[PDB]
C-alpha cells in the first residue's frame, strides 16, 4: 500500500527473471523499468529495445535510442514491417491488435536469441502482450501514475518523453490501404506544420484532401500560414487542404 | 461600327422574324433582348421563357421571372429535369453541352407551339453548337454587341433592375464523376444558404462524400472565425460527416504573387 | 434660386456653345456635365476626354471611359506627360498647378482640332483653368454638392466613381524625386493590395523601405497576405515591406 | 401583382388625397415615399416634418433635414419632448405606445394646420390618424429597393434608426445625462468604423454590442474604446460575446 | 549566496525545528519545502497539511494531498469554514485579513495538537525559511531538480472573492457559480482568466494577447455561462488588470 | 558518437588545463561549460568573466553574474568600451570582428592575471571552444544540460545593439536607448522576442510571425509610445522576425535571394 513495498515487489521479480529484455518507448514507464532493471540486474543483464518502423517517425526512435544510453544501457533497434501484415495495410478496426502482435512477437524472438526470461514493458494498473506472455512488472507491484512520479523522484530520474505519440495509423479512415508514399506524405505534412509552432496537430488523410485538426485556440493564430501550408501540403501530393472547424480531435 | 447602326440591325432582324421566344436569364444582356423584342415587336409577339430546376436556387427563379414580368413580356416558366440525363446526372465535364442542350431542346417545343419564328438567347464541343443545332439566334452576337454597348443601350432604354451577380450551376460544387442526387444536391445548398446568411454572400461548399469543403474570399477569412463552430455544427446537422475550411479560399491561386500564383497553377 | 433656374441656367449655357469637349474624370460632377451636355446638345456635338498618365492608374482610366460611354457619350482618351515638368518630377507643393496647366493645354487643343468653342470640367462653387480658357458651368450657375446630387437624381444617375483619385505624388515626400521606375513601383504595389480586397490603400515610399497605409479596422482582414504582400514588393524592388501600425493617414 | 401595379395603386392613392404631411426619418421607405409624394403632387402641395428628439441623434436630424432640401421638398423641423410622458421617462415596456402616441398627435396638429388630407409614414408590409401607402400597396423590402433605383435614389440613411430607449433595461429611469453618456459612446464607436453599433448601459457598466462578423476587426480598437468610455462615466467598458441582438 | 550555501542555511533551520507542521499548496515552494523537511527530519517529524475550502478550487484540493503523499509526506486535510466570518461573507475590502486569519489559526493549533515547533509556509524573496535563505524564483527551480522534484502546480491561485464587487454577499450558488466559469474557461486554453460576478452580467477578463485567440470561443462561452445563470456574458476591453 | 563520450572528452579537456577563465554570456552553451569547469577543477580553479558594455541591457548583464555566483562560481564583471574603436562607431560590416577581439582580448588579460591556462568561451559545432572540440551539438548540449540539473539559463538568445542599424550609421547614446527603450517597452507586453529595427525616423518591428496576429491589440499604444521616443512612423515588418526560416521550400529560397540582394 505503500511505495516502498510496491518498490520491493518489483526488485524481487527482477531479480527473480535475472536477465530481461525491456521494451523501451522513451516514457517514463519504460524509463523506470529500464532503470530499475540496470540497478538489480547490471547492464549486461538488460537489453532495451527500441522498435522503429514506418508508423513512427525516424525522428522519434532517434529519441528513444538516445534516452536509452543516457541511462547506461544496451540499446538494441529492431525494424518491423508492419505493412506486410494485410490487417494493418487495409487498416481495419482490428489493426490496432495485430500491429502489436507483430512487436511482441519479435520482442520475444530477440529475447530468445538473447537468453531473456522474460519481455518487460511499461504498462501500470490505469491483448497482445498477455498473448506473448511479456510481463509488466509495475502493474503487478500495483504502480499508479502517482506511484510511477513518486519512484521516478526517488531515483532521480527527470528526462523522459513528455508527449507520447499514436501510431500515425489514426490519420486513415478504417478501409483505407496504407502505402509507403501516402504515410511518407502525411508524417512531411505533420513535421511541417509543427516546424511552424504547432506541436498538437494532426493530418487526417482523405485521399486528395489533406484534414487538418488543430487545437481551436491556436487557429487564430495560423491564419499568417494559411498559404504556405496551402502550397507545402500541395507539393507533398495533396489536392485540396483543407482546415477542420472542429479542432483537434473532431 | 457604331452603335447606332448595331441597334438598327438588330431591329431589322426582330421586325424579320415577328414573333419570338426569348431565353430569359435575368441577366443584363437577356434583358437588354426582351426589352428591345418588345419595344419592336408588342406584348402579344413576344413570349419570355425562364427555366426552373434543380441544378439552380428557388431564389434566382423567382427573381428572373419576377424581373420579366416587370419589363412586361408574357412570361412563362418551365421546369427541367436535367438529372435525366446521365451525362448531367454523373457529372460529365461535358455535362454543361447536354445541359444547354436540353434548355433548347425544350425552349424550340415551346416556340414551336406559340408559333414564333425564332429562339433568341442573350449571348453577346462534343459536335454542333447547341444553338446551331436547334436554330436559336443570338441577335447581339449578329449585331456585333460588347459588354459596354449593351450597358450603354441599357440605360438608353430605361433598364434599371436585373440579376447582377450572376449564377453558377450547382454541379459545379461537385468533383467529375460524383453521381449527382436529389439529396446531396439539397445538401450543398441548404449549406450555402446558412453561410450568406451569416454574411459571406460568395461562398462554396464543394461535396466531397463525407467531407464538405467551404471556399471562401481569402479576405474573409479571419472574419469568419467567430463562427467556426456554429458552421460545423450546422453542416453536420445537414449531412456532413467532417466540416472544413480550404486555405486557398474562393478562386485558389487569384490573389497570390507572380512565383507563387505559377506554383499554383503547376499543381493543377 | 431653385434647382429648377440652375438647371435653365445650365442648359442655356450650353444651348449657346453650340460644341463642346468635357474633360472627364467619372465622378460625379463631370457625369453630371457630361450628361446634362449629351442630353442639350446631342452625341455628334459632345467629346469627353479622359486624361491617362504616370501619375494615375490605369484602372481609374478605365473606368472613367466606360462611364463616358455608357452615358451614351462618344468618349476619346488623352495621354499626357507630367514627368517633362521639372516642378512636378521633384515633387514641390506647386507640383499640382503646373500639372494642370498641362492638362488644360492638351483639352485646348483637342478642342481647336474638332471645333468646340470651350472646354468644360466639373468644378462647383482654379488658377490654371482660368488661363485656359475653360468654363465651369456648374459653378457658373452656382451649383453646390446638394445641387449637384439633386439634379443627378433628377436624371436618373447612379453609377460613378465614389472614390476620387490622388495623384502618386502623395506617395513621396517633398523634395524627393519621382522617376519612372519608382512610380511603376508604388502604383504595382498598390494594384496588387488593392486585388486583394483592399481599395482604400496607400504604399510610402522610403526609398528601400515600403509603407503600407490601411484603414485600421481592415488590418485583422489583411494578416493572411502577409507573406506574400511581402514578398510579391520585394519583386517590385523594395528591401523592406512593412505596415503603419497608424493606419490609412 | 407586379412592380408596375404596386406603383400605380401608390400614384392613385396620392393623387385623391392632394394634399400630404409625410413624416421623414431619412430611410429608405420614407424616403421613397416622399419623393413619390414631390413626384405626383409637386412641392407646394407636400410638407415634410423630421422629427427632433432626445432620444435620436442629432446627426441623423441634420442628416434627413438636407436630405429633404435635396429630394426638393419643403422640409420642416418639430420638437419632440418625449421625456415629459412619464411612461417613456420611466421606461416602461408600453414606452413604444406613448411615444408613438406623442409623435401622430404632433403630426396631426402641424398637418390640421396646413390643411392635408393626410399624414403619411414609411410602413411597409412586414396608427388610424396616419396611412402608410407602401403597406396598403403590399410594398416589400425588395419592391421599395426596386423603385428607389427606378427614380435615381441614391442617398438615404443605410443603417435602420431605433430608440435610444433600447440601450437601458425596462425600469431603468431615463435622464438627460444617461441619454447623453449612451450617444457619445455610440457616436465614438461609429466613428472608428462600426455603422452598426449598440452601447447597453447597465449603470458602472457598459455593454456593447456588435455585429459577430465585425467583432475581430474591432479588436485594433480595444484599448482606446476602453479609456474613451470611461471618461464618458461607465467604470468598466466590455463587449458582449452574443453580438448585435 | 552559493546555492550550496542557501541550502546548507535551510537545512541547519529545519534541524533546529525538529518536528513541524508545513502549509502546503502544491506549488514548487511549499514542495521544495516540505520534502527538505521530510529529507533532514523524516517522515515521522513532518505533517503536511493541506486546506479545503470554498474560495480555493476542489481540483487545487485533491491535486495538493496526492501530490505531497507522491514526496512521502504524511499529509492531512483540514476543512476551513470562510464564510463563517461576517467580514468575509460581506467582502469587505479587509476580509483578506480575517481570512488568513483563520487559515494560520487552524494550522497552529494542528501544530500544537501534534508537537511542532513552527508552522512553515512557501514565500520566497508562521516561518518562510526559504525567504530567510535567500531563495529566487531561479534558485528554488535549481534546487528542486536537484532533488528531482518534476510534478508540481504552476498555476498559483486566488481567493474567488476577488471575483465579487466589495459589499457584494458571498453565497455558496454565486460562489459556484463563478468557480464553474472559470474551470470552464480554463478548460478551453486560457489557464489566466477571471470570471468577474456583476449579479446577472459576466465580465470576463482574459490576458489582452489572448484575446484575439479567445475570439472562435465567443458564442459557446456565452451560452456556457448562460446555462450557468448569467443573462448577460461579456468580455472586458482592458484585459486582466 | 556517444553522449558520455563527448562527456568524457570534455573532463579531460579540462584536468590538462588545471586553471582556466570562461567567457560567461549566461546562454545555454557558457553555463554548460561553467559549471563542468567547476566540477571537474573546482570553485578556486575557475574564473567567471561576464562583459558589461553599452551594447547590451544592463538587465542580460545582471542575469548572467547572478547565474555565475548561483552555479558556486568566483564571477568578476569586465566593462569594454566598443564605442571607443571606429569600426564599431560607425557599424561597419566587421564590427563584430573588432568587437570580439577587444573582448578576447581583455580576456586574455586577466587570464595572465590569475594563472589560467586558457580561456574557454560556448561555440559549439587564443580562446578553446571545448564543446567544439568535443563534438556537441546543439542536441547534445541541451542533453548534458539536463543531465547535470541545468534550469537556469538565458532562454532568448541575446544579442549586440548593433544588428538594429544598417551598416554605416554611426551608434550614438541617444540612439541605443532609443532602440532599447523601443525594445523594452515591446517585451513587457508579452513579447520576448523582438527586435526595433532603427532607419531615421522610421522603426521596423520584426516579430516572431506566430505572434503578429496576437500583437494587433497593441497597434496604437506602440505606435504612440515609440513615436514618443524619437520615431516618426512605427511600422510592422511583414518578412517577421527571421524571415523565411518558416516558409516552404519555394517561398524560403525566395526570400533567401532577396536578402542576398544587399551587402
Ligand atoms: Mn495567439
Ligand atoms: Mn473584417
Amino acid at each position: 500500500a505503500t511505495l516502498a513495498t510496491k518498490k520491493a515487489t518489483l526488485v524481487a521479480a527482477l531479480k527473480d527473471l535475472q536477465r530481461v529484455t525491456v521494451a523501451f518507448s522513451g516514457g517514463i514507464d519504460s524509463t523506470l523499468v529500464l532503470k530499475m532493471a540496470l540497478d538489480v540486474l547490471g547492464r549486461d543483464n538488460v537489453t532495451a529495445v527500441v522498435a522503429n518502423s514506418e508508423l513512427f517517425t525516424d525522428e522519434e526512435f532517434d529519441k528513444a535510442m538516445s534516452l536509452a544510453e543516457e541511462l547506461g544501457a544496451n540499446v538494441q533497434g529492431t525494424t518491423l514491417d508492419y505493412l506486410s501484415d494485410d490487417h494493418i495495410k487495409n487498416n481495419t478496426p482490428d489493426s490496432w491488435y495485430y500491429a502489436k502482435k507483430m512487436f511482441y512477437s519479435r520482442l520475444n524472438d530477440i529475447a530468445a536469441n538473447n537468453g531473456s526470461a522474460a519481455v518487460l514493458d511499461g504498462m501500470i494498473k490505469n491483448k497482445a502482450r498477455s498473448e506473448a506472455g511479456a510481463r509488466s512488472l509495475l502493474q503487478e507491484a500495483d504502480f499508479f501514475k502517482t506511484d510511477v512520479r513518486a519512484l521516478a523522484q526517488e531515483l532521480g530520474l527527470t528526462n523522459w518523453n513528455k508527449v507520447a505519440s499514436c501510431s500515425v495509423s489514426s490519420r486513415f479512415p478504417y478501409g483505407t490501404t496504407l502505402t509507403h508514399d501516402n504515410i511518407a506524405q502525411v508524417m512531411a505534412a505533420e513535421k511541417y506544420l509543427r516546424s511552424l509552432g504547432f506541436p498538437t496537430v494532426r493530418v487526417r488523410f482523405h485521399n486528395d484532401i489533406a484534414r487538418i485538426e488543430l487545437p481551436e485556440a491556436r487557429i487564430g493564430d495560423f491564419l499568417v500560414f494559411n498559404d504556405r501550408v496551402n502550397r507545402q501540403l500541395q507539393s507533398l501530393g495533396f489536392r485540396y487542404v483543407t482546415l477542420d472547424l472542429g479542432g483537434f480531435r473532431s
